[PDB]
């Protein structure tokens, strides 16, 4: 059989990522863990797999869908622990599905979790010749005490910037529109030392390592993971209702690649900051006493850190996330 | 946006699937669930699959209310067969254009799955993407987690010649050969919709959903212990269940302890297959199979019967001779 054939191309990818927890799949939870908590989320690479498609590039996009998961499960203080994805198509491709899986699997070793299991389901006739669909599902733990709410936010509290890789895993509709109007040159270099497509494509920024590491040092107040929505939509998830996180624009430069995107789109600004990332992938709420601190062990650790902005007392009915 | 919209209209029936250890409700980056020293050295058993083909005759009839059932039976019970209690679920829904009323219909009958079988519907994501799928269709993924104590993980290491092999009656095909399934309906244009079987027509006796057997099974394990389970998916009888047995045992299957139900009847003539050809694809009228002890077979057979299970005697375990097949039926 195909899939089993695939099956076999995948167990050097996958126990590479392997855990001394991981024993259907068994995991057990480390006795680290007093009274552990699991969080979980699943989702979808979304839009950007379209270019994937028309590229032929698909040993990233299974980077993609495991950032999507492991970064939103983040933001509560858990530490990624097992991960599953569901991969379904018409005709399997076993060199094609292999690349796809092996990006997952190093999406999963660059988390720090185990990718412990999965399914490959062959529809004949559901999906055009070459294209598949995609799905993963993420694990990790994190203790009772340590929950990250956001219920301490309050004004005063400086917000940080982790810089992004790119437009990431969302709002590539509107990329894909706007290079199929324009048909640039997507094979010129473009920004350091990478072509447009390069930049395009390139792969979600995981954020699993440095914060766990910051975690170990620090309290953080609160995070958004900057996904569909982009920065103004997705910050007021962990403010409480009495807050306002207040941007200052200038506080860091807006990438050249969504550059080119507002020029070539036409996007008011107010609307790219809720599309796209703009170079601002995670979100780090923490205590002023504690910002400069935090922002140098987060440097350190290999981000690009920014001081966005601060917490301050909402106002009436003031939309709690304003960029200016 | 359509999918706030589908947020908003599944809410209630993600409600009635909770459990005290969910903590929160819809809505979050991610789902917490506490697991409590109630385990004291818990371990996580988790699966992931689809419906398969069956989605295909789901577009075909405008029933979606019960392919989210399907999705659900499909991990809880693989990691039932561990000895793991469903704790809470997530499902995953893709199409090109979102009909809420539609989709709102397949997760519902997602979040019945969840009922059925105790654990949370805690989460998911619905992704719209224009043009990858027709007009009105869809794909389901759902992933299970479960829990279970280290040392009463069922692995079928204890199973052994003399012991008793049961079987739990499954309510049709389930969720696997309906490829097939579709050829024949669409070869022969039979009327779906008249009495086939039990008072139901053909059509529904098709579709009828996988049958779920965490709550019998979570009770029978208070009571017995059982030394292997497999649940009958793709490969059927014969291919599922040596994944329990040890290397040495065979399971005989005696073909006459239980009739072929009419569907698969029906199935085996208009596609022409041979008797054992359809025990390694159709699961035959068993959906779940349980080895016990022989000393605990009437106790164990009585009390899943009591419990609103159909049990047969298949069987039982005997020493393998070499190369032997792990599974035969006669
Ligand atoms: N895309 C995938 N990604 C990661 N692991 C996979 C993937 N596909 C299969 N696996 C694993 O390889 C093995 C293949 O088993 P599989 O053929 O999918 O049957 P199954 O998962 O037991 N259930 P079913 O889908 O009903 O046949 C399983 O252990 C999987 O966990
Ligand atoms: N099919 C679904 N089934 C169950 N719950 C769902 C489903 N779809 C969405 N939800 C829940 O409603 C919310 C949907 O918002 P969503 O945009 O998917 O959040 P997200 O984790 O940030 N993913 P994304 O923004 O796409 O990167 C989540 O909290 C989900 O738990
Ligand atoms: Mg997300
Ligand atoms: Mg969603």
């Amino acid at each position: 059989d195909a899939g089993d054939q695939l099956v076999e191309k995948i167990k050097p990818f996958a126990k590479r990522t392997m855990r001394p927890e991981v024993l259907g799949a068994l995991v057990e939870i480390g006795k680290k863990y007093q009274n552990p908590v699991l969080v979980s989320g699943t989702d979808g690479v979304g839009t950007k797999l379209k270019l994937a498609f028309d590229w032929d590039k698909h040993d990233t996009v299974g980077i993609d869908l495991v950032a999507m998961s492991v970064n939103d499960i983040l933001v509560q203080g858990a530490e990624p622990l097992f991960f599953l994805d569901y991969f379904a198509c018409g005709k399997l491709d076993v060199p094609r599905a292999t690349d796809v899986i092996k990006g997952i699997a190093q999406g999963c070793e660059e988390s720090g979790c185990a990718l412990i299991g999965g399914e490959t389901a062959e529809m004949p006739g559901m999906y055009p010749v070459g294209e598949y669909d995609l799905a993963g599902f993420a694990v990790g733990v994190v203790e009772k005490e340590n929950v990250i709410t956001g219920l301490s936010v309050g004004a005063g509290d400086m917000v940080l910037g982790l810089a992004s890789n790119g437009a990431h895993s969302n709002g590539y509709s509107l990329i894909r529109k706007i290079i199929e109007r324009d048909n640039p040159d997507l094979d010129a270099e473009f920004d350091n030392g990478k072509t447009l497509r390069e930049a395009v494509i390139a792969p979600t920024r995981l954020y699993v390592k440095p914060i766990l590491a910051a975690l170990e040092k620090f309290t953080i107040k609160g995070m958004a993971h900057i996904t569909g929505g982009g920065i103004t939509e997705n910050v007021p998830r962990v403010l409480p209702k009495n807050t306002v996180a207040q941007i200052d624009a200038e506080s860091w430069e807006l990438p050249k690649l969504f550059q080119w995107l507002q020029k070539a789109g036409n996007v008011e600004t107010q609307e790219m900051y809720r599309t796209f990332n703009c170079g601002i992938g995670m979100v780090v709420i923490v205590a002023a006493e504690d910002a400069d601190a935090v922002r140098s062990f987060l440097s350190g650790q290999g981000e690009t850190v920014y001081r966005l902005g601060c917490i301050r007392e909402r106002q009436g009915n003031e939309h709690q996330t304003q960029v200016a």
